[PDB]
DNA sequence: CCAGAACAGAGTGTTCTG
DNA sequence: TCAGAACACTCTGTTCTG
């Protein structure tokens, strides 16, 4: 019920992890698109529903670490 | 001779509010202090800002903009 | 249910003006 | 000189669609 990158509710299992729907079009649009992510903290950034948009960095890193795939 | 914004490091367009910043950081200040924002930190409160990074963290942004003495009047 | 498309908004940055 | 208006763009999130 809850999303294992943010903690937001989840939509349901996604490309192989449970997931909310805004996780998962940021992953896909993450690892196929040309971005440009530069994390300004340490690598810990906490993601949540109300910060997720800050670090896309350490987003897709929590997304990859949790074994989302294309 | 080139000025360089005391908040991102980007060009500056001159002194803004106080201080010495680019367009972005001037617009950004005003919009902030006076808007309704929920800015936070995902961090420690030392978010590095610099041009490619700024829209990452506005708490930070925020706080370079007010320490290095920017106001309204 | 799940993937992808598509529509809409927040936040941002530049150009123009006096 | 700098302050503010306004348009346009990027990124994101929800709704729609197959
Ligand atoms: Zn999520
Ligand atoms: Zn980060
Ligand atoms: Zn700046
Ligand atoms: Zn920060």
């Amino acid at each position: 019920k809850v999303c294992l990158i943010c903690g937001d509710e989840a939509s349901g299992c996604h490309y192989g992890v449970l997931t909310c729907g805004s996780c998962k079009v940021f992953f896909k649009r993450a690892v196929e698109g040309q971005h440009n992510y530069l994390c300004a903290g340490r690598n810990d950034c906490i993601i949540d529903k109300i910060r997720r948009k800050n670090c896309p960095a350490c987003r897709l890193r929590k997304c990859l670490q949790a074994g989302m795939t294309l």
